[PDB]
């Protein structure tokens, strides 16, 4: 069980599960981002399976979690790799775009600015890679949890909450190691989890304009 | 002022600021729900003005925060007062609805279920009143925070102040947990659990907004822009 892993073992599992940074393959704009996202999703599915506690869930529940988190997950990766590129979003090393090039779509402008603002927040906070991988894991486990009343669902949520607790402990550990005081540790933990609400929001806004999916992701998880 | 408060002072100030519980005035049901929400907004504004640090902000920034947070705030109040009624949503003491009453309206069963689920979660965690008021204040200060239109010096000043207040509220939550006997581990875990629930509350507001949809901006503005007569 994921529940007996030490903090160091958890960080180390998450660091080893990290997908690679993918490249763009080249109006053409949405085609290029569509193609990049779809390739990313294949690696995300494999990363998911390596997140401690994830394959303990039913196949149905795994698919639910991925259906609910996949865009937030692409967004937090985007924002992470954009940290060192103020004013720009590094979709791929060969696809670094600004809000002006974001205007080139329909409605994504304001979301572009939101993504840019999250990136600045991370840079400002000096988010570490070890912290980022825990955040990503938290999104995967958390996003779909409150939308799976049977007894089995009740077991599924309890497991997720215990794995989530383990990831909280891991985050606090990293901060402790980094030399922050206890007051700085609770404050930074809160600040990062609050950013996860903003990521949920950007994801919702992203979904409204990019528009079943569950079935598509089921075929993928199977494949 | 707000930044000098102790945790105990923050909590008293938050408990003192709570709005009243309103009654339903009597789809008949969407008309009822709409009237209720409209009347609660007026009190929500008075409550927001008593949230430590809120009235230090510009009028424009106050309006933005409420425009971003208002449905989140109505929802978390709903979930809080639904806690003692498993399976039901207490919109008002004379308006307790179950999930099947949601279907009687165009597309809200999914949100209904999400709301009951959050209520159950709060129940399952034994959420305290003191923790509830901190969470509601966090929502207000956080929801519109990363959507300020500008990166002006003033705006930078505003953002910094809100982050300092948010840190204070986090300090106060930890404070309540330390006094309830929780170990450091349990304190950080419970903190995280509660903050993750805000992510779901955001989601529910966004979905609720889609389903629901004089511009709201103008109405909060008029309502918040009070004379001193
Ligand atoms: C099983 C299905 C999976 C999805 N397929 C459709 C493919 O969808 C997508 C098409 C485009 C984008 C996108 O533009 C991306 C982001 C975004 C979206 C909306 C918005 O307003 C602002 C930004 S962030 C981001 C990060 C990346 O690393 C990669 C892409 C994006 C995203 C998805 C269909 C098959
Ligand atoms: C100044 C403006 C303010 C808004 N007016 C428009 C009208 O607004 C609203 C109309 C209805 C509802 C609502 O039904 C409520 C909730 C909800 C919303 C959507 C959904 O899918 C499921 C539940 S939760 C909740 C909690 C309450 O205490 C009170 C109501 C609700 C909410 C707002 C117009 C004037």
């Amino acid at each position: 069980l994921a529940l007996s892993l030490t903090a160091d073992q958890m960080v180390s599992a998450l660091l080893d599960a990290e997908p690679p940074i993918l490249y763009s393959e080249y109006a053409s704009m949405m085609g290029l981002l569509t193609n990049l996202a779809d390739r990313e999703l294949v690696h995300m599915i494999n990363w998911a399976k390596r997140v401690p506690g994830f394959v303990d869930l039913t196949l149905h529940d795994q698919v639910h979690l991925l259906e609910s988190a996949w865009l937030e997950i692409l967004m937090i990766g985007l924002v992470w790799r954009s940290m060192e590129h103020p004013g720009k979003l590094l979709f791929a090393p060969n696809l670094l775009l600004d809000r002006n090039q974001g205007k080139s779509v329909e409605g994504m402008v304001e979301i572009f600015d939101m993504l840019l603002a999250t990136s600045s927040r991370f840079r400002m906070m000096n988010l570490q890679g070890e912290e980022f991988v825990c955040l990503k894991s938290i999104i995967l486990l958390n996003s779909g949890v409150y939308t799976f009343s049977t007894l089995k669902s009740l077991e599924e949520k309890d497991h997720i909450h215990r794995v989530l607790d383990k990831i909280t402990d891991t985050l606090i550990h990293l901060m402790a190691k980094a030399g922050l005081t206890l007051q700085q540790q609770h404050q930074r933990l809160a600040q990062l989890l609050l950013i996860l609400s903003h990521i949920r929001h950007m994801s919702n806004k992203g979904m409204e304009h990019l528009y079943p999916l569950y079935d598509l992701l089921l075929e993928m998880l199977d494949a």
